[PDB]
């Protein structure tokens, strides 16, 4: 009983929604503290080593940067999918 | 300390620095793991253009986490690299 598949709702999609919507702030978040450790090693050591870091940083950034937006579109579409079945009910 | 003065931070402060870079991709592999199985959930419950609009985002999201956690690994991996380096000059004179 425990692997019934549990059928779509209103309230499943608006569930999931939220997770992927947490994910996005937990991805800003995880970028944020990252960017602080770089910024922690400016003048810690050789210019051209700091160079190289935060030219490695800036790609992961752009990478996260692309990644955030899709996690809220599929967020945005779970949701519009969400109401227009509570749409349909009333 | 290092001998050299432009080396102002310890092998064991890169190390630290190199642990959370490593954290973060171990759990931005987590992340996505978690959320494909929400979308595996759901996706057996979907047809037709729907279907194929959960599943090619979702996809889309999954190649991005494919550029981004090589480059935090490769970043934790040189930083490590460079600790060691600066070991042989930290505390040795």
């Amino acid at each position: 009983n425990a692997m019934a598949e549990i059928k779509i709702t209103p309230e499943e999609l608006e569930r999931i929604a939220g997770n992927f919507k947490n994910a996005a702030g937990e991805a800003q978040s995880q970028i944020n503290r990252l960017e602080g450790d770089i910024n922690s090693l400016e003048g810690q050591w050789a210019g051209a080593t700091q160079a190289k870091f935060r030219g490695q940083f800036i790609q992961s950034k752009q990478a996260m940067q692309q990644y955030i937006p899709i996690l809220e579109g599929i967020s945005t579409d779970l949701k519009r999918i969400a109401d227009k079945f509570r749409n349909t009910d009333n």
